[PDB]
């Protein structure tokens, strides 16, 4: 009976898009209206066993109250002969439909120092090519690190800024452009080691690695400010999109692309590249054991990227859907929500990962290709 | 018997030979290379009409044959002796001759100091105008606005690339940063020109659906510059050019139909760079241009500003890519036999710098056009509606 409803009020709001007349718009709102009025009445199958006086039969009731309300403001319009306008108000039902530990900052801590400390090592070893972008991964992954605490204070307050509205977008930015760096520098190392493999014949390269990140880190400061969440009654730095839901979901989609799919086209483009020409050889002695090694790390890079931002990437794109209107049940999507601080944290771990991945095996991968 | 189609069979034969599984199949091709081959060598190439046929340009052509005929009589031998992987060993061989033949009949010292300066001087400048922008709309805080964003980030990569080009063209044309970074930065400058192009389309569009008066639209005009970025991509490499001793990123075609390829490929960047975005950005000019003009003596003062901005988009976007798609199409008819002035061709190359620069010169421009007039276009429109 409720997903009945649903199902009408969903169905016109596709017809409102593929719509072309105000006569087909205004059809399609009288439907919405009618089920509107008529799910108002009905109890779901998830509080069924709940009383009708509760507080929780006072909001998703006042939910359908705003919902009518908003139909009526897009029949308004279709009535006027505004198709464009009536097609634009469908957008924000779609919105509508949306809104029906003490071990995490510890964890953000721990890894915190360990990370600084293997990354301190890697800058005081340091002190070619390869070992510039190393230095560069370095100093953006230690960058990065040092805004741990702030993260683990912030979630100790229970999502609660204190710290300035103005911090708000510089801290927020500051962690965009360091993380970006370190996911481009690490596309760089992979586009150099398979470069090695094919051919044994960056001053230009380092400064747009930074400019990109720059400009990839730019919707964080223009939309990152400090907000009143009226659900919870709370303070919180929150990306402040106008009145919503598209904005989420579009935001959302530019973080897989130039975080994940970009970047892991590259590092398994790179991989498989390093692969085939190691293949083709043909090693039968001792040079069939070292060319498996020399295989073992070009894996190891591309394996660690995946096991650190493919659950964090996963979470957001189910996010993503969820503001689109696909995924609409409450239940999966409060395990998104669980979930996500420790998606959060495999972010931030893929920096302790990373000196032993190029640095503390750098030596060893140009001796032994420099022997097959 | 013209050459092009004595090449045509030269050509085809070699992937007979390489498809062939017996030496009777293989013998069959060489004998009809070897008359193919003689009959092109008493042929004077469809540039070296002019020239007398004792002198030392028509000297080597006739040699070049030598070699080839040469060269096919080896395989031959082997085809006899029936030896079909040895002979198809030696047609490898020939490979090499038909590369050394085409890159001579189908230089570096044309150089210039004045080329690498001026890719400099509108970088710089192109890349501050752009970051003005940024920065303006970080100051600031519409749909609109969210496309300006867009091909301000666009052009600020395309930018970003003239380093590259002006250190290319101050090493003559010899490739110092790897036949990776030839295909990688080779496609990221086709990526941002045409995504900087299609974003000026989107622009003049919304200002026209708004003159009548998204999430979806910004990464279709990506996905679009990312397919039409894929023929540099799967081309674009590094090759050696042994009359100047220098290695060059160069769209390396299959030597078999260079000619057609270089004259297609041509004809692709006009239709997707050019004549496409320019209708678009005609029809929404005089679709602007038309509501004005419909729908007086102090409210005419308003209206003339506001198709003035109009009119400065369309106006500024041939002055900067008419100039290079004159000379892409004058370069496609070359390829196709049409031209054959070797003194009009070398025009075309010495222009060509200056009006590739002039592509760039857009991205300095735009600024001006769309942001900085931003404000007063939204406010002088809400005035006469
Ligand atoms: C190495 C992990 C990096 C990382 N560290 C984070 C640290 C903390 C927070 N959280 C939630 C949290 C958890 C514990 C305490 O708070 C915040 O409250 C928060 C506050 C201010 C700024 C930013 C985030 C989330 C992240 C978080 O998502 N990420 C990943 C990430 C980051 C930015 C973008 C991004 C990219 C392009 C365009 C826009 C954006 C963007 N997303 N949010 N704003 N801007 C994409 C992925
Ligand atoms: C904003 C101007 C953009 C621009 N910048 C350029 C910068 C440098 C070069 N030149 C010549 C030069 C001059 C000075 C130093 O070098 C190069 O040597 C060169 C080297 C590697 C990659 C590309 C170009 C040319 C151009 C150039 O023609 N263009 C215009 C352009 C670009 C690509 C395409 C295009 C579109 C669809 C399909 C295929 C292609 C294509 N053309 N060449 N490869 N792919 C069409 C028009």
């Amino acid at each position: 009976d409720l997903e009945d409803n649903w199902e009408t009020l969903n169905d016109n709001l596709k017809v409102i898009e593929k719509a072309d007349n105000a006569a087909q718009v205004k059809d399609a709102l009288t439907k919405m209206r009618a089920a509107a009025l008529d799910a108002q009445k009905a109890t779901p199958p998830k509080l069924e066993d709940k009383s009708p006086d509760s507080p929780e039969m006072k909001d998703f009731r006042h939910g359908f109250d705003i919902l009518v309300g908003q139909i009526d403001d897009a029949l308004k319009l279709a009535n006027e002969g505004k198709v464009k306008e009536a097609q634009a108000a469908a957008e924000q039902l779609k919105t509508t439909r949306n809104a029906y530990l003490d071990a995490i900052p510890i964890l953000y801590y721990i890894i915190f120092v360990i990370g600084f400390l293997v990354n301190i090592v890697v800058v005081t070893l340091f002190c070619k090519v390869s070992s510039i972008y190393i230095f560069n991964l370095a100093v953006a992954d230690l960058l990065l690190l040092a805004t741990l605490p702030l993260w683990a204070t912030y979630y100790s307050y229970r999502y609660d800024w204190l710290f300035g509205p103005v911090m708000c977008k510089v801290f927020g930015s500051f962690l965009t452009l360091n993380m970006f760096a370190s996911i481009f520098f690490i596309t760089c190392m992979s586009v150099d080691r398979y470069q090695s493999v094919i051919y044994p014949f960056a001053s230009y390269i380092v400064p747009l690695v930074w400019c990109m990140a720059c400009l990839s880190s730019l919707p964080t400061f223009y939309f990152r400010d400090v907000r009143t969440i009226e659900y919870l009654g709370v303070n919180a730095c929150i990306m402040a999109f106008p009145p919503y839901a598209q904005w989420s979901a579009g935001i959302a989609l530019m973080k897989n692309i130039l975080g994940f799919i970009i970047p892991l086209i590259f590092i398994a483009t790179c991989y498989f590249g390093i692969r085939k020409h190691l293949l083709k050889t043909n090693s039968y002695g001792k040079n069939r054991i070292t060319r498996d090694q020399v295989l073992k790390m070009a894996a190891a890079v591309v394996l660690a990227f995946i096991i650190c931002w493919l659950p964090f990437h996963v979470l957001t794109f189910l996010d993503a859907l969820a503001w689109m209107g696909v995924i609409n049940s409450c239940e999966v999507i409060a395990v998104i929500d669980l979930a996500l601080p420790f998606a959060i944290l495999l972010g931030f771990t893929n920096s302790c990962v990373n000196p032993f991945l190029y640095c503390f095996v750098g030596n060893r991968f140009q001796q032994k290709l420099r022997s097959v």
